[PDB]
């Protein structure tokens, strides 16, 4: 009551955004409203929570969501239309349970976007067109995936101009993670150039975040989002959390996080968003994947069963150190 509002603070800055399902918008309401502009579907607008069948379309649980931000005057990010991971076998298949051709693939990707993007124009403000399709590791530009292997390397090409058609006031992106690690983002900035450099509607690109108390460093942020910014597409960071465990910490019994833990991570995410609001000329949104501590894909990734602590508020919906120092830059 006496809190400051998140939107608010930024308001000058970039909207603020929250992924949720329907159970979360529940449980979370009135952080929710008290603080976020912004709505990503944590899960109900992927490709198998939407068509789960071919010709079988279920939208009830993304229009649950839709309707909360709306009814809350909240901008909606779609996410997302083609991805590697949470899209059935039938697409990629014929009857026969062989791979389908290209021509084939390419009519099922456009019927999925277009019924799609056409139900939430003018609802949905922008789409995570494609989705991590960069390469992680190795010296290869493109992570296989069969999307890749059964179109070629234009599916993404594809992708953005059937999603422009279906909606073209709609912001298209590309959206990945480990976005500021250098050979990844120079991955990331060549695929998004090139396609830039054809012609090829996508307005910007999602930075994740999905990060750690000491990965990337500020100074691989600065660098990533001064080398994306340089390219003219818009910036949102799209799943901004801030792990308490580094990569190589596996620890499953700790019960709760260490005062030190707690600490660094307020000056974590003081220092990002002091970093964000000094790049507030191509930082439009900052979307956190979740908004308090009660619920986070951190919990179970990538240590199933474990519990994690990397939002601004704790799982008592109670401001975090860290929500004081990140309103305070
Ligand atoms: O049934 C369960 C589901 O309910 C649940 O579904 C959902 C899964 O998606 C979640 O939303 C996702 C989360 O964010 C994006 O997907 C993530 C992106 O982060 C990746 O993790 C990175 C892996 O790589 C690490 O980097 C190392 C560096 O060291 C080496 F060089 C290695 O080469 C690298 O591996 C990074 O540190 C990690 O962050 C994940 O692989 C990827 O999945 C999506 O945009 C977004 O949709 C939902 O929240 C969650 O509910 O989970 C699945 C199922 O069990």
């Amino acid at each position: 009551s006496s809190l400051p509002s998140l939107r608010d603070v930024f308001a000058n800055d970039f909207r603020i955004g929250a992924a949720v399902n329907p159970v979360t918008i529940e449980m979370q309401k009135q952080l929710l409203i008290d603080h976020v502009n912004s709505i990503t579907a944590e899960n109900h607008m992927k490709f198998e929570h939407l068509q789960p069948e071919e010709g079988k379309f279920t939208f009830q649980e993304a229009d649950r969501i839709v309707d909360f931000a709306c009814s809350h005057r909240m901008a909606v990010r779609g996410h997302t239309l083609v991805w590697h991971n949470q899209t059935p076998d039938w697409v990629f298949q014929d009857g026969q349970g062989h791979f389908v051709s290209r021509d084939v693939l390419l009519e099922r990707m456009k019927c999925h976007i277009s019924t799609v993007v056409r139900r939430y124009k003018g609802k949905i403000y922008c789409w995570d067109v494609i989705n991590e399709a960069v390469a992680d590791e190795g010296n290869e530009l493109l992570r296989p995936s069969k999307w890749r292997q059964i179109i070629g390397d234009d599916f993404m090409e594809q992708a953005f101009l059937y999603a422009y058609e279906a909606d073209p006031d709609a912001l298209l992106f590309y959206n990945d993670y480990n976005e500021c690690f250098p050979e990844k983002r120079e991955k990331i900035f060549a695929l998004v150039k090139s396609l830039r450099d054809k012609g090829i509607p996508i307005h910007g690109i999602g930075m994740q975040a999905h990060w750690s108390l000491t990965r990337p460093s500020l100074d691989e942020i600065r660098a990533a989002i001064e080398r994306y910014a340089s390219l003219g597409v818009v910036l949102h960071i799209t799943g901004l959390d801030v792990s308490m465990f580094e990569f190589h910490d596996r620890r499953t019994d700790l019960a709760a996080p260490t005062s030190e833990m707690i600490e660094r991570q307020a000056e974590r995410y003081g220092q990002i968003f002091a970093l964000f609001k000094e790049y507030r000329d191509v930082i439009q949104s900052v979307t956190f994947w979740g908004i308090a501590d009660d619920h986070t894909w951190l919990d179970n990734f990538p240590v199933h069963g474990r519990k994690n602590w990397p939002l601004l508020f704790d799982e008592q919906h109670k401001p975090k150190p860290a929500f004081w120092r990140a309103v305070s830059v």
